[PDB]
């Protein structure tokens, strides 16, 4: 990804983006009674935490694009990957507004809580108005669609979040690049049906992951994937992204019935930003609130690796890659042992920094011990080993307990967090119950006991 030029939006006729300047994170409840060392996100160059140039920080992360082409390995990964796709049979038609909007089998309706992006969001309209759960009415978003049209700039935002003490000391906020309510529409009238059939079909086939549930899906994973796993991290991928990656995507598309509408995928990569009083042009780089992000994201992580498996191992059979992707987030295997040290030099070649898996300082060997994929271990369960735990590590836990956005969603909150606590075991999460129970907002909490959760996921299956 990078940024061909940026200027004053009056000077091109766009209006100044109004943004929030003070984050919404505040201590909770709990912010003292667990550990944690995360702070909200710089939101702005004058937060006094700030080491460095803020502006430069957040846009730092379009590293240049490394390629112009796609040659012949990517090509490749291409027709392999796109054959695997066919074996689903995706419907190719395009989805019917009603469904686009509201939701459908496989695709859940549109989020009335994010932006609703330009123009909307500098003439004070929401999704709130537009949009009609009850009625599921496309009348309204038609008279905008074809008021407005699509193609429209991407409003930016500084993403409200925790971070770590040096990412918040070189302002290593992470953006929100929305796209318009309209875009978001016609995007998912155009790959509505695409969308639902990878939700439906997490796995080796679709490589991806998306939509998935952990409490189900962990235990399939081990059975789809080879004897030899493998992994690495990605440093900036959505911004590291070359143009070619996507044209590599359109061919994807082409292929599996929707060269029909592959332009829509030209704006992902040749983009249009506003971000405050500023607007810009980005080659490249995948933004990241647009209708599709993870899944296109997920199916170029899988010509990625096709990719770069042809060009270090020539020879080697796709047919026995097994991977699933999230996004930059990959789990994947081989019959036969990688170097994923090898596979990061190639990377390179194409764009992408890949370093160790889950920040090692070296690479070594990938096992189901230290393996994990969402942030999650996988454990086998000790009274029934076939039936296996996502297991997210207690820190995570403690580090997002300790505040909040919204005293109303406390509740939801913990309740969330505990779904995700217990599989650390019984006696971790009886004492992290204890300690949420230590203050009074914690004991008027409604929270699922232990034997409660764990009854319940062995009859989920
Ligand atoms: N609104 C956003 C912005 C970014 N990202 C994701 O967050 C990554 C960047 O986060 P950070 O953890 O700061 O980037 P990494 O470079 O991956 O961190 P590291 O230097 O430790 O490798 C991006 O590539 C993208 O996948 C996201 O999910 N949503
Ligand atoms: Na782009």
């Amino acid at each position: 990804g990078e940024i061909q030029w940026m200027r004053p939006s009056k000077e091109v006729g766009y209006p100044i983006i109004n943004a929030p300047s003070k984050t919404k994170l505040e201590p909770s409840a709990f912010h003292y009674v667990f550990e944690g060392v995360k702070e909200p996100a710089v939101l702005t160059k004058n937060d006094p935490r700030l080491k460095t140039d803020f502006e430069e920080a957040i846009f730092s992360k379009y590293v240049g694009n490394k390629i112009t082409e796609v040659d012949e390995y990517m090509k490749e990964a291409v027709d392999h990957y796109a054959g695997q796709l066919m074996s689903l049979d995706i419907n190719t038609e395009q989805m019917c507004l009603e469904d686009a909007m509201y939701g459908t089998d496989g695709l859940e309706a549109l989020d009335l809580s994010t932006s609703a992006g330009y123009p909307y969001v500098a003439m004070g309209k929401k999704k709130r108005d537009i949009l009609n759960k009850q009625t599921r009415d496309t009348k309204e978003m038609q008279k905008l669609l074809d008021t407005y049209g699509i193609n429209l700039p991407l409003v930016t935002y500084v993403k409200d979040e925790l971070r770590s003490k040096t990412k918040v000391e070189q302002g290593k906020s992470r953006l929100i690049e929305a796209s318009s309510l309209n875009d978001s529409v016609a995007m998912r009238m155009a790959f509505g049906n695409l969308y639902a059939a990878f939700h439906k079909n997490p796995g080796v086939i679709t490589g991806s992951a998306v939509g998935c549930d952990p409490d189900l899906f962990w235990s399939k994973i081990p059975v789809l994937m080879e004897e030899k796993l493998f992994a690495f991290d990605y440093t900036g991928y959505d911004a590291s992204l070359s143009p070619a990656w996507f044209e590599a995507l359109k061919m994807v598309l082409e292929k599996i019935g929707f060269g029909d509408r592959v332009d829509y995928i030209d704006y992902l990569n040749h983009s249009h930003h506003l971000y405050k009083n500023k607007t810009y042009c980005v080659k490249g780089g995948m933004p990241s609130g647009c209708s599709g992000t993870s899944i296109f994201n997920s199916m170029i992580n899988n010509l990625i690796i096709r990719t770069l498996l042809l060009k270090t191992y020539k020879g080697i059979d796709l047919d026995h890659l097994k991977m699933i992707a999230y996004g930059d987030d990959v789990i994947a295997s081989y019959p036969h042992e990688v170097d994923a040290s090898l596979l990061a030099q190639s990377g390179k070649d194409y764009g992408l920094t890949m370093t160790p898996a889950d920040k090692s300082a070296t690479f070594e060997t990938v096992t189901w011990e230290n393996v994990t994929f969402l942030k999650r271990f996988f454990r086998a369960d000790e009274k029934y080993p076939f039936l296996i735990h996502p297991v997210m590590p207690m820190k995570e836990i403690h580090e997002s307990i300790r505040w909040t956005k919204d005293p109303r969603n406390t509740q939801d909150h913990v309740r969330s967090l505990c779904l995700l606590a217990w599989h650390n075991g019984e006696e971790e999460y009886n004492k992290f119950l204890a300690k949420i129970r230590s203050v009074p907002i914690g004991r008027a909490l409604d929270l699922p006991e232990y034997s409660t959760l764990y009854d319940r996921w062995l009859d989920s299956f």
